[PDB]
Formats: structure tokens, sequence, C-alpha cells
């Protein structure tokens, strides 16, 4: 298990390749990490309100110290995160 | 005065330097534009559900064929069009 800051993708990035070569779709249950192999199943737990998703790596990223994953937008929705914009999370690969 | 269509940046973003030179701030009213002068205060009209917002302009794009702004994460819940990805928009220049 790992823990830091939850993001998730602007809709401006939507169709545009990924580093997977997937294009990023808001609707699919995806996100960016810095070194899981693309296609590991990752459990997000969202620490502020104990919700919890399951997404797929198909993304390189994220960009800041103390950011751990970047995740869709379906899967923000799934994590209660879409008005926190980012929140403290929990990861396990599966 | 003009229209076309609008997306988002979300939180992935965050931090990272805009053309403007500051981070972007998914908690600020701003947006990228390719020609408005940096610091230019605009209105937005989602034309679909006619919710408008007031944003600074401190980055340059979207370099997306067919989209004329990207707003903000704040901005975006503002105009509703966090789960639409893309709305039509007017922009007023104020």
């Amino acid at each position: 298990m790992d823990t830091g800051e939850a993001s998730y993708y602007g809709s401006r990035h939507a169709g545009l390749r990924t580093a997977s070569g997937e294009r990023y779709n808001p609707n699919a249950m995806t996100a960016a990490h810095r070194t899981l192999p693309f296609g590991a199943r990752v459990r997000v737990t969202n620490l502020d309100n104990r919700r919890s998703v399951v997404v797929r790596i198909n993304d390189r990223g994220p960009f800041r110290r103390g950011r751990i994953i970047d995740v869709s937008r379906k899967a923000a929705e799934g994590l209660g995160m879409i008005r926190s914009g980012v929140a403290p999370v929990r990861i396990e690969s599966l």
C-alpha cells in the first residue's frame, strides 16, 4: 500500500494520447501512475470519505511531488472528489 | 465577443506553470485562450444551460482544433460542464 494526493484529468485531455497509447476517455476507469505497468489494477481509497474505486493504469505522470495518482473523471465521481479536486488517497495494487 | 467550444483543466495540471508564469490553481477562476491578454477578465456563458462565470486569462491554448477556451476546474464547476466535458460558450470581454 502507498499514500499520496490524487487528482483528476480535465476534459481538455479527452481524445489525446496517453502514454499507453489509449486516447484519454473521461468515462473509463483509468489512471496515471509513475511506475506501475500499463493495465495494472489499483484500488484507490479517498481517505477523506472512505469511498473506493478500482482503476486501470494507462498513463504516466503525475507531475508534482506528493501526487501519487491522476484518475479519470468517472473515477473521481466514484471517489467523491469532483468538488474537492484533490484528495489524500491510499492505493493498493491488486 | 465570440462563441465556440470550451473544455476544462482538472486538477492533474495543478501546480504546473502556465504561459503567464503563475502556477495553475484549480480553485482559481482562470482560463487559457489563444489571443486575449493575460489578466483580461471575461464572462463565459455556457450556451446550453445559460450559467455564467467570470474568469481571468492566465494561459495559452487550447492548441486543439475546435476549441476556443479551456477554463479552470472551479470555473467548469460554476459552468455546470464537469460531466459534459465540453460545452458551447460565449465569451465577453469585461
